[PDB]
Formats: C-alpha cells, structure tokens, sequence
C-alpha cells in the first residue's frame, strides 16, 4: 500500500515531493545540484528516480541524499538511489552506522523485526544543528531520536514569487517497539524515553510553515495537497502543522507507556 503510485508535485519554490503514496521523499533542487531526502523502501527507489526524471531533473545531479531514520521503509531505497546518482549519503552519527552496514542496531526499539538493508557506501555523519550546504541550498540537521537511535528531522527555507516558507521534513516520532523492547526502560537503548520526549518538544517548537513528515499521511500532507488546485503553494502552509504532529506523537507515546504497564 505504501508504495502505491503518487504523482510528484512542486511543494514550494525548488522543493518537490517525489516519494510514493505512503512513504515520503523530497527533492530540493538547484542549478548547482540537488538534495534528496530519503529513499523509501527498495521498491520505492525506482519510483522516486522516475519521479525525479519526470519533473525534468537528472539523477546524476543529485549530490546528497539525507536520511530521516535508518529503517527499511525510509532508508531501504537509498542504496539504489545512490547507485543512480553518485551522491554522498548523510545521516546522524548513529544512523550512519546502520546505513553503512545495512544491519539494524541491537538498541533499535524494533530490533528483531527489522529487515537488513543493502550496505550504503560514501556516507558522512552530520552533527546536530549542522548545516548541509549546496549552492543556494542550506538544510539543517535536527536530531530527533526516539523512534530510532539515529532519527533526524531536516529544516530549510524555500522561496518563490517573493515569498519564503520554513520547510520541515519531520522524522517519525512514534513510540513503536518490537518485543521485548520497552520505552519504560530498556538497557539496549537506555535513553529512548528521554530522547522521544525531547524530540517531540523539538519538533513542536520548530519554525514550521510547511510540514512534510516521513509518513506523509501522519502530517496531513494529502489533506493539504488536496487544496493545491484552489490555493497553489499556500495549500501547504500551516504554521500549526508541526505542533499538531508533535501533539499526536505525544498521545501515541502515552498510549504506548500505558500498554507497557499492562505487560509489566
Ligand atoms: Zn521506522
Ligand atoms: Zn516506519
């Protein structure tokens, strides 16, 4: 279902959606080369490539591929997209380790139920708050771990027709765990609860004109895009979108902690 067809579209300025129906990917284009956020799953990668080409861009102009988090459904397509492009792949320090090996971390909240990925070469770790620069593009890494040990949300500004928008590619904030992992306390990933609560607050506080979340439905992307026909790019603007997304994650976390008590 996630990999179902989805036509690509301009979001704001040189920023495009190029993902699939249930898994985001975002192209940030420029005459000096492009930045691609995420690769979906292995099945998504050829669709993302076709979406990039369909819009009139070339894969070999993609210089950098950024990862939200190091799971099969968002990083699994990265190896193939890197093969098509020659791009360097960027991630947090923790995320980079999984991307390079393809092997789920033993501290992953979902460790045990995660498939391996094809190892990714030409990676580079980014620090929290590090700005990724490419010509007129400047994309900031905001560490938002908790869903994974290495999750990263990405922020940048896009411009068109004299207007500008604070763009937010939000990582998943969902407290989801494979047995026997517990957010209430697990020595494999001892800071998981503190991390996810801090990441929820981080995303809630972001300068957030246009939100695109790793699962697009979870940040209401299709509800907003459904108004593009009437409103143009303003359909995507909603300065409460990141706070609403973070509040929903906070509710899911409380439900997860309650479910964990019933297993204690
Ligand atoms: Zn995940
Ligand atoms: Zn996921």
């Amino acid at each position: 279902d996630w990999n179902d067809p989805q036509e690509p579209f301009a979001v704001f300025g040189s920023t495009y959606y190029v993902g699939v129906r249930g898994l985001s990917a975002v192209l940030i284009a420029s005459p000096q080369g492009h930045i691609l956020i995420d690769g979906g799953s292995p099945e998504s990668a050829p669709q993302i490539a076709q979406h990039i080409r369909q819009l009139g861009f070339k894969l070999e102009d993609v210089k950098l591929i950024l990862n939200s988090h190091e799971h099969f459904d968002h990083a699994g397509g990265i190896s193939e997209l890197q093969r098509l492009s020659g791009a360097t792949v960027l991630a947090s320090v923790q995320g980079e380790k999984v991307l390079r090996s393809g092997q789920p971390s033993k501290g992953d909240p979902q460790y045990g139920e995660l498939p391996p990925m094809t190892p990714v070469a030409n990676t580079r770790a980014v620090a929290d708050g590090e700005v990724v620069k490419l010509g007129p593009l400047a994309v900031t890494a905001r560490y938002t771990p908790g869903h994974t040990q290495g999750g990263v949300s990405w922020t940048w500004r896009a411009t068109e027709n004299g207007k500008s928008a604070a763009m937010v590619y939000a990582d998943s904030l969902n407290a989801f765990a494979a047995k026997p992992f517990r957010y209430s306390g697990s020595p494999a990933y001892p800071n998981a609860l503190a991390d996810i609560k801090k990441s929820i607050a981080t995303v809630a506080a972001l300068d957030c004109d246009i939100l695109i979340s790793a699962h697009p439905d979870a940040g209401d992307l299709w509800r907003r895009q459904a108004r593009q026909a009437e409103l143009g790019s303003a359909a995507f603007i909603d300065r409460q979108a990141c706070r609403q997304y973070a509040e929903r994650a906070g509710v899911r976390l409380q439900k997860k902690l309650a479910a964990e008590a019933a297993e204690k």
